[PDB]
């Protein structure tokens, strides 16, 4: 008799009832800087709970590790049943979206991601690249001038019908370790990688939590990371 798998009968928001391994993979060039991360984890999107560990695998990353955590997966994101019509990330599943930003740091440089999030295997996978530009070597980028911790945002999110997707924009605020704030611009983009349908979603944003640590038997630059990430605003 015949077998069935699992993607060629469920799709959707159904993928996530349960706890989704997860693999980001980053190449990066910050002017003329190379740097590449690996990171594995687990996503549970009833909870809208993901942790995450990173590892640079070229070395010393030449960027603080928290101008990365926005480029480093909202289907993981916890939506209240009145927002199921809404949830645009998880609808593209399995095959994905693209998710591509700008992100201008005041006073400093910009990143440019593009990063295609979809299913490989049962595994939800990010893989990013990324390019930057124009950043000082003394700004408080490229000095690693940032603390080692990360404040909690919303993202605005709202339709694209022209292009079957999504747009959003917010101001990250990362803390200098002289007192003064470093604000992150971030414009973003997201269409599906399929050609099915997808949720349009109303105006809504996502609320972001994020906890940063360190493993002490860990030689190799890295950042363990823990996020907390919900819908509301309607």
């Amino acid at each position: 008799n015949l077998y069935f798998q699992g993607h060629m009968v469920s799709k959707g928001e159904e993928l996530f009832t349960g706890v989704v391994p997860i693999l980001v993979e980053l190449d990066g060039d910050v002017n003329g800087h190379k740097f590449s991360v690996r990171g594995e984890g687990e996503g549970d999107a009833t909870n809208g709970k993901l942790t995450l560990k990173f590892i640079c695998t070229t070395g010393k990353l030449p960027v603080p590790w928290p101008t990365l955590v926005t480029t480093f997966v909202a289907c993981f994101s916890r939506y209240p049943d009145h927002m199921k019509q809404h949830d645009f990330f998880k609808s593209a599943m399995p095959e994905g979206y693209v998710q591509e930003r700008t992100i201008s740091f005041k006073d400093d440089g910009t990143y440019k991601t593009r990063a295609e999030v979809k299913f490989e295997g049962d595994t939800l996978v990010n893989r990013i690249e990324l390019k930057g530009i124009d950043f000082k070597e003394d700004g408080n980028i490229l000095g690693h001038k940032l603390e080692y911790n990360f404040n909690s945002h919303n993202v605005y999110i709202t339709a694209d019908k022209q292009k079957n997707g999504i747009k959003a924009n917010f101001k990250i605020r990362h803390n200098v370790e002289d007192g003064s704030v470093q604000l992150a611009d971030h414009y973003q983009q997201n269409t599906p990688i399929g050609d099915g349908p997808v949720l349009l979603p109303d105006n809504h944003y996502l609320s972001h939590q994020s906890a940063l640590s360190k493993d002490p038997n860990e030689k190799r630059d890295h950042m363990v990371l823990l996020e907390f990430v919900t819908a509301a605003g309607i």
